[PDB]
């Protein structure tokens, strides 16, 4: 599985049937669709404590780890129940600043979508999580091209050194803070992991404010290679899955 023509997303049922399923993510967040939840509580972010440990390119996009062995870096609150502990980012983009996105907003493309996964402490770890139901909850964020973000910069800069598939990096002491917008206003639905194995796992919650980051920023992301060292050279661009269908299921938004 990949993003080509040859083994992308439309090919991904065969594997994992699943792919067709009643909550698969991503999907098109209609904003006139949504309904406001006056009781959906605001999101809880408590970051101060992460310890990121390593980035790594997985030949389907990078990841940055936490040590996820505490409590440290957890998300609360909003439409959760307990406590989700924070356990690696990574991203989707694309080749043109005018796709990238997994999820959609009015059918609006952004240039790349940022997912902070974490999982359901009841569960014990990460492989049992995302067995059930509400195992998941992953913050997801767009971008668009405009100005620098410098909290970014940390990632982009250590991109070099992990080119290719199955390289990694210690990267310590990146503070996932610097990646959030202002406002935690959110969309939340009932969704699936947006890569194989498409586990129905995941509470999504995606931000309404997209971060700004720079051309030079999201160039950099598309320097990396899907391929590994010493094979053929393929741009590791459009690892996005499209918009897949909302079936039963209804969009919650946080604010009006
Ligand atoms: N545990 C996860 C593993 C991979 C992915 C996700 C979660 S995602 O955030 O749905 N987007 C993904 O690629
Ligand atoms: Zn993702």
């Amino acid at each position: 599985w990949g993003y080509g023509k040859h083994n992308g997303p439309e090919h991904w049922h065969k594997d994992f049937p699943i792919a067709k399923g009643e909550r698969q993510s991503p999907v098109d967040i209609d904003t006139h669709t949504a309904k406001y939840d006056p009781s959906l509580k605001p999101l809880s972010v408590s970051y101060d404590q992460a310890t990121s440990l390593r980035i790594l390119n997985n030949g389907h996009a990078f990841n940055v780890e936490f040590d996820d062995s505490q409590d440290k870096a957890v998300l609360k609150g909003g439409p959760l129940d307990g406590t989700y502990r924070l356990i690696q980012f990574h991203f989707h983009w694309g080749s043109l600043d005018g796709q990238g996105s997994e999820h959609t907003v009015d059918k609006k493309k952004y240039a790349a979508e940022l997912h902070l996964v974490h999982w359901n402490t009841k569960y014990g770890d990460f492989g049992k999580a995302v067995q059930q139901p509400d195992g998941l909850a992953v913050l997801g964020i767009f971008l668009k091209v405009g100005s620098a973000k410098p909290g970014l910069q940390k990632v982009v800069d250590v991109l070099d050194s992990i080119k290719t598939k199955g390289k990694s990096a210690d990267f310590t002491n990146f503070d996932p803070r610097g990646l959030l917008p202002e406002s935690l206003d959110y969309w939340t639905y009932p969704g699936s992991l947006t890569t194989p194995p498409l586990l129905e796992c995941v509470t999504w919650i995606v931000l309404k404010e997209p971060i700004s980051v720079s051309s030079e920023q999201v160039l950099k992301f598309r320097k990396l290679n899907f391929n590994g060292e010493g094979e053929p050279e393929e741009l590791m661009v459009d690892n996005w899955r499209p918009a897949q269908p909302l079936k039963n299921r209804q969009i919650k938004a946080s604010f009006k």
